Order: C-alpha cells, then structure tokens, then sequence
C-alpha cells in the first residue's frame, strides 16, 4: 500500500481511438509494455512508471502536463505539448517550434524539463489525458532502469546522456538526450464523463483551447490541481524545504505582530476582530485589547463572501475595532481591517500556477489560493513600510554605518539620532519585511492608519 501495483486494471476506452482494438482488459504491467518498456522483474526503486493520486499530490511540484496531438504515428509528425507553454514538432524521418527529428526533440525536453524542475523537485510527473500517442511517444524520449545517482553529485537521476553513458540530476543534465525513470499519472482513470475541455471548463475560465497540444498539457494539470488542491484538501501533507520557506514564515511571524502591535497604539481599537486559521494564536499578546477570534479555513475555490462569514446572526458588531484578516482571503474586506494576502501571481519556486486564475502556494504545506483581484481592497490603502520599537536603546553583545531613516520609528530617532541596538534591528526587520513582499505577500490596512499617531506614545 504504498506504490501503484503493475496488476491494477487501466481502463482503456480513452486510448482506442488512436489505439482501435485495444484490449478493454488491461493492467499497467501490459501497457508498460505496449509502451516498448521492459520492466525485467526490477526491485530496485522504480515499480511502476504510473503513480497513485496520493504519491502524485505529494510530488505536484514535479507535475508538467504532458499531450500528444498528430500533426498529420511512424509516417506523421507529432505535436508535443508541455504545461511549461511549449510546443515542439517531431518528424520521425504557447511557443510553437517546426519539425525536427526525435534526436534533436530528445535534448530539447530534457533542457526544458531540467530548467523547470531543478529547483522544484526531484522527478517529473507527466499529468496526462490519455488518448494514445502520448503513451506511445515515450519510447522516443524516455529511458527506465534501477533508481540510480547522479554523476556529479548525491541527488537521484533524472536524465540519461548516450553520449557519455552517464546519469545527471536536472542540475547536472547539461548536453543530455534521455529522460530518466520519469513518473507518470493519466488524469482519465480518475472516473469522468466527456472529454477534457468540458470538464477543465466547469471550474476555468483563465485556460483557453488554440487547440494546440501545449493547451491540452495546461488544461491537464489544471484540471489535476482542481481535483487534488481545490475539490478536495489535505493539509496534513508535509512538503520539503527547497528555498527560503522558514525565513518567509518568520518574517510573517514578525510583520504580523509589527503592524497588529501599532495598529493598537496608533488608534487603540477597544476590540480586535480576528478572523481566519482556527488555531491561530495573539499575535500581540501584552496589547490591552479585547481578542475575539473567528474561525475560517483557508479558502482554495473562490474567496469568502463578506456576508456570509459576518452576517445571518461573536462581538456581533464587526463595525466596533479593527479587523485582523491574516491570510483570509475575502471578496470585499471592510474599511476597519488589517489586511494580509497572497498575490497569487508573484514568481517563485514556492508559487506554482494553480486553477481559474489562483495558485498554488507551496510552503510545508500545499494551498492553492484564489486569484488575486485589486478590487478586494478599495475600502483600505496599502501598508507603508515602517518599524516601530519601545525596547529600551542598549546594544549588548557585524559593524556599523549610522542609520538615518524617517521610518525608523523610536525614542532615540525622536530625540534625533537613531542608537546601534534600534539600527541593528531595523535593518533586520527591513530584511524580513522585504523577505515576506518578495515572498508575495501584500499587505493593506485601514485608511486613517497614520505612523505619525505612534511617535506620542514615546513621552
Ligand atoms: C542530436 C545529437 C546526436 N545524437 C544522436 O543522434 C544519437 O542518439 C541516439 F543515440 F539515441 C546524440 C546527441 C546527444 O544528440
Ligand atoms: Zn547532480
Ligand atoms: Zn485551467
Ligand atoms: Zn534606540
């Protein structure tokens, strides 16, 4: 119970218009080798090319669509299509490439595969819509063997060289001509009626159909992420650590508890509305305030209706203080809140495309969140950069560049010159805040919101 067992039936009906007569009984074992793979009874870490939905959810960053449309099958060229856009043309004599043959296509996926996922993951999983041609293309591009090491390093490989007879990880693949014991998962035997563009169109709007094989591979692992991130959510699925994950937390710890903190001394809301992850904890515990909390789960589909998550009958008077929306992603946030949300559209080896405009954020945990929309936030105005600090001026315990900053707010930068301690930490919390934004988090508030309300509580 842990791989997809070669004797599970594949069912077949989606492969018999490219493939008539094809047999409706069917395992994976028979198709692998169908395929022209020869598995030669190995125990050696690669049961099965295809996966089960559950190893496919815990390598999604891995996921690329994969198609194969005939361009005119031995005699005709092949269209193949990636959900990285590409699309390549192969002789056997939305970037569109002309026809060359498969010696040159073989190099061409393994760049493109290797410069996607380096920095991602440790495979490939294709996501496919299975009709016939992508399954028996394989062949063409794709080498199998024992779970083996890279030549350069300890990572497991991922491409094949036959011209040096060697194994490369997707860091290492320079010059290599042969995928390496790829994963694949065909989205058809998840049990649907229709073909892919009406069940893809259900849940997007964003992914159209130039009826190119590239459209395909995207609307595939659209579709995928729907069913995996969207209709259905596991929270518990640990991810690992592949970039600057426990800093953007850290920085979001730090951020959170600087803009809450001076929010309460700027304007000293009397009640403090809370309102998002059921166990979230003050985030500014010594504040004076009334803490109410709220619970919301983080929405992946669509984001929450203010009415539904306020109105129908809790303080009652959401109007009364300030309203904490940290990470809860609503439609129109009121005009006394405080605001955190995730661009979705923002570039990172954390953020991955997600389904009808949203993404799919990454980070110990899988999130696919909704898309970004500006118009959320017409009652707020975004959050300037600022730090404030009541901590006594004493250095204790790196050098030093006098620190001269209208936004460094604090005792000693009020009675004129800012002290090396308050220098130190500003630079420091400048670093996570820029973290945090970088990250692709964005952050508003409400409009009376002023730092000039925080030098009098230096008295
Ligand atoms: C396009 C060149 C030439 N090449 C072949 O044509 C041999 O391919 C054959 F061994 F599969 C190998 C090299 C990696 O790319
Ligand atoms: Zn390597
Ligand atoms: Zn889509
Ligand atoms: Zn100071």
């Amino acid at each position: 119970p842990t791989h997809l067992s070669v004797d599970t039936k594949f069912k077949t009906e989606g492969l018999c218009v490219d493939i008539p007569g094809i047999p409706k009984d069917m395992t994976y074992r028979r198709l692998i080798s169908m395929m022209g793979f020869k598995m030669n009874y190995q125990v050696n870490g690669y049961p099965n090319m295809f996966i089960t939905r559950e190893e496919a959810i815990r390598h999604v960053r891995a996921w690329i669509g994969f198609d194969v449309e005939g361009c005119h099958g031995t005699n005709l060229p092949l269209q193949l299509g990636f959900s990285t856009g590409v699309n390549l043309v192969a002789v056997p004599t939305p970037l569109m490439y002309k026809g060359l043959p498969w010696n040159v296509v073989r190099i061409k996926i393994v760049q493109m595969l290797s410069d996607t996922l380096k920095n991602l993951s440790d495979r490939v999983v294709f996501v496919l819509w299975a009709h016939g041609f992508e399954l028996t293309s394989m062949k063409y591009f794709v080498k199998i063997g024992p779970e083996r090491t890279c030549c350069l390093c300890d990572r497991r490989a991922t491409c094949f060289s036959t011209a040096s007879d060697t194994y490369a990880c997707w860091h290492h693949s320079i010059g290599f001509d042969y995928v390496y014991n790829p994963f694949m998962i065909d989205v058809q035997q998840w049990g649907f009626t229709g073909n892919l563009q009406s069940n893809h169109d259900l849940y997007c709007q964003v992914h159209g159909n130039a009826h190119v094989a590239s459209c395909d591979a995207i609307m595939t692992r659209c579709l995928a992420v729907h069913e995996c991130f969207v209709k259905r959510v596991d929270w518990t699925i640990e991810y690992p650590i592949i970039g600057d994950e426990l800093k953007i937390n850290a920085a979001c710890r730090k951020v959170q508890h600087m803009v809450v903190k001076a929010a309460l001394l700027a304007d000293k809301f009397p009640v403090l509305h809370d309102i998002g992850n059921p166990k979230a904890i003050k985030c500014v515990p010594q504040a004076d305030v009334e803490w109410k909390f709220y619970d919301a789960q983080p929405c992946s589909d669509k984001a929450y209706k203010i009415e539904e998550l306020f109105y129908s009958y809790h303080s009652d008077k959401f109007t009364d203080g300030v309203c904490l929306f940290w990470n809860c992603n609503v439609d129109r946030y009121p005009a006394n809140s405080i605001v955190c949300r995730f661009d979705t559209r923002v570039l990172s080896n954390l953020n991955l495309p997600g389904c009808d405009g949203g993404s799919l954020y990454v980070n110990k945990h899988a999130f696919h969140t909704p898309a970004f929309d500006k118009s959320a936030f017409v009652n707020l105005k975004q959050l300037p950069f600022f730090y404030y600090s009541d901590s006594p001026c004493e250095s204790h315990g790196i050098d030093y560049v006098p620190l001269k900053s209208a936004t460094c707010i604090t005792r000693c930068n009020l009675g004129g010159a800012v002290c090396r301690h308050h220098a130190n930490e500003y630079r420091l919390y400048l670093d996570a805040y820029n973290m945090m934004i970088s990250a692709g988090f964005s952050l508003w508030v409400y409009k009376q919101f002023d730092t000039y309300n925080l030098w009098n509580t230096f008295t």
